[PDB]
């Protein structure tokens, strides 16, 4: 019943044996003398010209002794002191090209060192105060900032770290959670979030063991000291080959605890970081003596941001709602309602736009931007409050804290870091911004594990790693397309559609690819049947089965010319001859259906001449859009995309619709579908994409490019109305880019709604591409 020579035991007993490993306190179930032999502080941590050649005294910290380095329990600067060797951090930055590991390594090890709420800002302090985060970051591979998920809270982003999952995957979908099929709460404080019935996915150190790759122990004991923390995993490292883990987890809850107290402002941010840094130090000290720091690869990495939030800037739901007894809320920098044991409809009415210095935004969680990813999860409750940062919501009525976190994940205060050093990594490389969904398979990678399916896009961090073993490949084809002649005539077509001799070769099967299809046709991924439709301005996949283009395709120039739609063609719905009656769409269904009305997907005000414009009139290119939301629709084509297009040089646009109503972020299948157009069998979208391309190289137009591609994407919610927007009742230039911009959305995010692949044709490299694809515009 003792702890010698147990301290930290990757094993785990009892009862009625006690344990002694990394979480028997948060457990209560250490043997009597854990504290004694196990969190011993006699001493410090730093070794003194004093202690060198000490006789071993088991009652220190940590050893100066000439067999401390066979335990691994020297204190870290030990031959700094003892054999005239030089602080890690002092040493040149070296390029290591192959491991240089001690003898019996088979792989090199990983040592994952997280810090929560280090805001990637932090990182601007300088070599001043963080010289070793400086160092791994100018000789290691950087990005300027990680993207965290949403909320932009530890256990989600933590577990999203070990999974490569969003949270309404993994499971953890906040600090606090109510799981209706439990019947039971988690909470950051308790036994409870020790069960594994919460945790979700495949985390790292699970996949490892599966494939025979030993795992230290993640978690530690709030108790147990950062020293002891870095001086536990460098024993570990020293253990013989058999009992030694590969990949090992860091955790500090720092610099996130000050910054609740301070907030990311705080010049007295500095301690706290330096105590970070030295703790660092003292890790990369740590492994130098141990002759592994050519050997480990390196990730610091943070799990989110920090931003300046008081006590008084707190909206009261009690303020809005006059039955805020009715309801359970989940507070602070998100909010998320539930009834106590109540109608969701009236609840969101009376939290929509109530006040001018409204700091926060109801949603159900279908209607949150795609981009969070936050609604398919029992335990995501339906009614969510988006509130603006550094605000705060609760339920009913100086500060303690002056900092918090928890926003939209786009918002700059919560982006977080990202640091790469070691043989695997490269030397000297700055790479851009990427989000944390992308960890899990580097670090997969890093250890030559076979990753879980996750939501990471693998090999889109490829250029992370002097070395890969993942080599990504473009998915075969599944759906081939027709490419239809005219092959009907026009009195054939009774569509119900009113619209005010030529030679036909119109249906241009030419010259349209090249300039309205700059980077090959989207593949489709699922089966379908699909038609090829050209046209003098632009370019369609058209289903038959959802009876409207799965993508329109069109370039417009830097000098595009916007035209109105004249008062002859308001009303004008055209047949097409390539596609039959049956496959088509037709006006009466939306003259019958009180509610929905339509739009164009190819644009009439960027028509090319008054008689291309009649192209964009054609049924084909005709979708359903609520009145509301053709406000939004038509301000983007009449305005927007000409903007687009004058400031960069000419635009791509890929336009189309999207069905996700069970909101899991996929392609729905025709089951699926739960609206149709009245009386018909015209499907209504929920969303409307469209992705902008154009070139990096914004000398060079669009449809002229040679080199990497710039892109813009969005994911429209289509709404019935414009309550989400609260100058909607103003002019369209007062309101609508606002809204687009909050749907901001990867092309990745379209692709899973869509099941169609982008850039299939390009003259980069598909890993770039896969990069390409990954990037998120955030207009932060
Ligand atoms: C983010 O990545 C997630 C993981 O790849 C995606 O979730 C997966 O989504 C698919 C399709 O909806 C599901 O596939 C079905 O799986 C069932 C049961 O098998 C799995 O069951 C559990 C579910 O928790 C899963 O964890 C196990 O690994 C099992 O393999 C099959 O019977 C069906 O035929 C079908 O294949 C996956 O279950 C699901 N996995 C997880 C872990 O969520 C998610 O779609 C991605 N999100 C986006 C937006 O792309
Ligand atoms: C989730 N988590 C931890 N994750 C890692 C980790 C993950 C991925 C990596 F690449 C590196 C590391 C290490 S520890 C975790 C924690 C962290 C504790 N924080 C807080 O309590 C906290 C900190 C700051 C906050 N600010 C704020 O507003 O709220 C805050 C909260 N604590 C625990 C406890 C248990 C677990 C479980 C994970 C799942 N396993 S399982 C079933 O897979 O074996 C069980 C343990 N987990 N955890
Ligand atoms: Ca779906
Ligand atoms: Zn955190
Ligand atoms: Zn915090």
């Amino acid at each position: 019943g003792s702890c010698k020579g147990r301290c930290f035991e990757l094993q785990e007993v009892g009862p009625p044996d006690c344990r002694c490993d990394n979480l028997c306190k948060s457990y209560s179930s250490c043997c009597h003398d854990f504290d004694e032999l196990c969190l011993k502080t006699a001493r410090g941590w730093e070794c003194t010209k004093d202690r060198c050649g000490e006789v071993r005294n088991e009652e220190n910290a940590c050893h100066c002794s000439e067999d401390c380095l066979s335990r691994g329990d020297c204190c870290t600067n030990y031959q700094v002191v003892c054999k005239g060797e030089s602080h890690w951090v002092d040493d040149d930055c070296e390029e290591i090209k192959v491991p240089e590991c001690p003898a019996g390594f088979v792989r090199p090890p990983l040592i994952i060192f997280s810090v929560d709420g280090f805001r990637a800002s932090y990182m601007k302090k300088g070599s001043k105060v963080m010289p070793n985060i400086e160092k791994l970051r100018s000789c290691g591979t950087h990005a300027p900032y990680m993207r965290p998920v949403y909320p932009t809270k530890t256990f989600p982003n933590l577990y999203t770290l070990a999974t490569g999952l969003y949270p309404e995957s993994h499971g953890i979908v906040g600090n606090s959670m109510y799981d209706p099929v439990f019947d039971a709460s988690f909470h950051l404080r308790g036994r409870e979030k020790f069960n594994h019935r919460w945790w979700g996915g495949q985390p790292l150190w699970i996949t490892a063991t599966k494939q025979g790759v030993r795992a230290g122990t993640f978690f530690w004991s709030v108790s147990i000291p950062h020293e002891r923390r870095i001086l536990t995993i460098l024993q570990w490292l020293s253990l013989p080959d058999n009992e030694r883990p590969s990949v090992y987890a860091f955790y500090s809850e720092q610099p996130d605890f000050s910054g609740h107290k301070y907030g990311p402002f705080g010049p007295e941010m500095t301690n706290p970081l330096r105590e970070i840094d030295k703790t660092v130090g003292q890790l990369m000290d740590g492994l130098k003596q141990l002759r592994l720091h050519r050997c480990v690869n390196v990730i610091f990495v943070g799990d989110h941001g920090m931003e300046d939030v008081t006590c008084d800037r707190t909206e009261f739901l009690s303020n809005y709602l006059t039955n805020v007894d009715d309801i359970t809320l989940v507070p602070g920098t998100l909010g998320r309602i539930r009834a106590k044991s109540y109608d969701p409809k009236t609840i969101i009415a009376a939290l929509t736009c109530k006040k001018p210095d409204q700091h926060f935004k109801p949603y159900m969680k279908q209607h949150l931007p795609k981009r969070l990813h936050y609604a398919n999860n029992r335990r995501i409750e339906d009614i969510h409050l988006l509130v603006d940062r550094r605000w705060h919501v609760a339920r009913k009525p100086k500060c303690f804290f002056q900092g918090d976190h928890g926003f939209d994940n786009k918002v700059n205060s919560m982006q977080t870091v990202f640091v790469g050093y070691g043989p695997t990594f490269k030397y000297r490389t700055k790479v851009p911004p990427f989000e944390n969904i992308e960890l899990y398979n580097v670090m997969c990678d890093l250890l030559g594990l076979k990753p879980a399916p996750n939501n990471g896009t693998h090999g889109s961090l490829n250029h992370l790693l002097r070395t890969n073993t993942f080599r990504p490949t473009m998915p075969d084809e599944v759906s081939r397309p027709n490419y239809p002649g005219i092959m009907y005539l026009q009195s054939e077509f009774d569509l119900g559609c009113t619209c005010d001799e030529l030679n036909k070769r119109l249906h241009t099967k030419g010259s349209t690819k090249e300039r309205h299809l700059l980077y090959g046709r989207p593949a489709v991924l699922y089966r379908t049947s699909y038609d090829i439709l050209y046209h003098t301005d632009f370019e369609s996949g058209y289903s038959e089965i959802f009876l409207m283009p799965l993508w329109t395709s069109y370039t417009i120039s830097k000098q595009a010319e916007v035209s109105s739609i004249p008062e002859h063609l308001t009303n004008c719905v055209r047949p097409d001859v390539r596609v039959s009656p049956g496959f088509s769409q037709n006006c009466l269904a939306y003259k019958n259906d009180k509610q929905m009305s339509y739009g164009f997907l190819f644009p009439p005000y960027l028509s090319s001449s008054p008689e291309a414009k009649y192209d964009a009139f054609l049924v084909t290119n005709m979708v359903p859009m609520y009145p509301a939301f053709k406000r939004v629709w038509a301000y983007f084509q009449r305005v927007l995309v000409k903007k687009y297009a004058s400031e960069r040089n000419g635009v791509n646009v890929i336009s189309g619709p999207i069905f996700d109503y069970n909101y899991d972020g996929l392609r729905d299948t025709e089951d699926e579908i739960k609206q149709y157009v009245e009386g018909s069998s015209i499907p209504v979208p929920t969303h409307y994409y469209s992705i902008i391309t154009s070139c990096l190289d914004f000398t060079q137009p669009a449809d002229k490019c040679d080199g990497p591609l710039s892109v813009s994407s969005f994911i429209l919610p289509h709404r019935p109305d414009n309550d989400e927007s609260c100058n909607s009742s103003e002019d369209e230039s007062k309101w609508v880019e606002e809204l687009m911009k909050m749907h901001t959305a990867r092309v990745r995010d379209i692709e899973h709604l869509t099941g169609l692949d982008f850039y299939r044709k390009t003259s980069r490299s598909y890993s770039e591409i896969l990069t390409l694809k990954t990037y998120l515009h955030t207009y932060e």
